């Protein structure tokens, strides 16, 4: 009939996460330009997504095909809700320790204990938050998980708090940590930003400025300016090997500066003394902060943009489980259990977005995944 084109869909849906969002989990491990805590995440978020692919979703199939019966061992439907609820716990976990972990590097400044393995230390809490949720499921598990003998997650109360727990604590911590982190992260860049044109444009008037003095008044913020961008450079956590180049490059790029603020004793070397415009080094430091800028703000849009294709797929499927609870006296269950059959997969297609997501709008993603689809390393 109608659902003869939409019976297979469930099929796109397993066979794009089980496989794209599999590519990902390739992509970071292999290519070391994507080895970052912000990628480092998606990689183990891939995981959870993935292995709720190729375990949670293929049973999903059999039941909707079944006619919602449930097939397999009675002893086995605690399990299969188990997973799934477990997954999707994590994985909404993952997107939201994202977001706290990102927000709090702009909230606090900075030494780095543990290196390379803040996200695999921060993960597993991520991971082992989400198996501490889900021990309920199992705990009672083995009765209130078959409803009309279907394999069901029917306890009034997990249903409605666990709900909250999994959906919308995580799903809103992320969504007000995501908007203070841009409108915070859009307000470094203008500040940081605007120095470089406070010190080319203190330059230019130091450059063709005739009095000692003027040059004096002149080139004080110089050295302002510059101190605020030291301060200022972005966190992006903080790498071990790069925020050194900008110590020194800050610092020598300070001589510069701190020198020819003496030739203050004196007009004939201060104009040459403070010519960075010959200097390879100030240079850089545009170059290789500019671009550090625009590499957070394109992170940001996937970020965003996978966010909320997140939020706004799974958030039917909850906000009507809580109303098969909520709504348990004047609802028609037969709808709602209708409705909630189709709501599940909007959301279990979320599992699928990421990947995609990073190929439209990460040049890095894209290559290597048709290098693996061709299997080139
Ligand atoms: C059975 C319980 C633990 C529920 C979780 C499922 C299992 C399979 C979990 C437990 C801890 C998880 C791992 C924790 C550590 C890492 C390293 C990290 O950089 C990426 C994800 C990865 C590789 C996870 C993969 C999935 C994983 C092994
Ligand atoms: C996409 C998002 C916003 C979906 C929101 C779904 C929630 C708010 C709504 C949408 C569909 C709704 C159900 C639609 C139809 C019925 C049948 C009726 O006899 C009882 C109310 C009941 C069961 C509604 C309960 C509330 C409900 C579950
Ligand atoms: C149609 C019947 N099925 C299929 C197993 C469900 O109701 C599952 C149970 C859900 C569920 C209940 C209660 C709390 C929760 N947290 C996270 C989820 C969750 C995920 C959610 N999965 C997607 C489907
Ligand atoms: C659903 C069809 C699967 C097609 C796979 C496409 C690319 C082929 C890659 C291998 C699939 C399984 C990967 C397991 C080893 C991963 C390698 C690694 O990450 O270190
Ligand atoms: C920007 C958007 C980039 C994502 C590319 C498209 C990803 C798939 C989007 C959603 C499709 C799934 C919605 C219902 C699935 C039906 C089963």
């Amino acid at each position: 009939q109608e659902k003869n084109w939409s019976a297979l869909l469930t099929a796109v849906v397993i066979i794009l996460t089980i496989a794209g969002n599999i590519l990902v989990i390739m992509a970071v491990s292999l290519e070391k330009k994507l080895q970052n805590a912000t990628n480092y995440f998606l990689m183990s978020l891939a995981i959870a997504d993935m292995l709720l692919g190729f375990l949670v979703m293929p049973v999903s199939m059999l039941t909707i095909l079944y006619g919602y019966r449930w097939p397999l061992p009675s002893k086995l439907c605690a399990v299969w809700i188990y997973l799934d609820v477990l997954f999707s716990t994590a994985s909404i976990m993952h997107l939201c320790a994202i977001s706290l972990d990102r927000y709090v590097a702009i909230q606090n400044p900075i030494s780095r204990f543990n290196s390379r393995t803040k996200a695999f230390l921060k993960i597993i809490a991520v991971w082992t938050i989400s198996v501490g949720i889900s021990m309920p499921i199992p705990v009672f598990g083995l009765s209130k998980v078959f409803k009309e003998g279907s394999c069901l997650l029917a306890d009034d109360n997990f249903v409605l708090i666990g709900s909250f727990v999994s959906f919308f604590i995580p799903a809103t911590i992320m969504v007000i940590t995501y908007f203070l982190t841009i409108k915070s992260l859009q307000k470094e860049a203008a500040d940081l930003e605007d120095n470089w044109e406070t010190l080319n444009d203190n330059l230019k008037v130091i450059e063709k400025a005739d009095n000692a003095a003027q040059v004096k008044d002149a080139l004080t913020k110089m050295r302002a300016a510059a101190l605020d961008a030291q301060k200022a450079t972005p966190p992006k956590e903080d790498k071990s090997p790069d925020s050194p180049e900008m110590k020194d490059f800050r610092h020598g790029f300070d001589i510069l500066v701190g020198q020819i603020d003496d030739a203050k004793l004196a007009k004939e070397a201060q104009a040459a003394a403070e010519q960075l415009k010959t200097t390879r080094n100030a240079y850089i430091q545009k170059y290789l902060t500019m671009q550090s800028i625009s590499n957070e703000q394109k992170a940001c849009k996937v970020l965003g943009i996978v966010f909320f294709l997140f939020v706004v797929m799974w958030c039917p499927f909850f906000i009507t489980n809580i109303m098969a609870v909520i709504c348990k006296e004047s609802c028609n269950e037969d709808v709602i259990g209708a409705l909630l059959n189709v709501f599940v997969w909007i959301g279990y297609a979320s599992s699928a977005v990421n990947p995609l997501v990073y190929t439209l709008f990460n040049k890095t993603y894209r290559s290597a995944f048709s290098r693996y689809i061709q299997c080139q390393y």
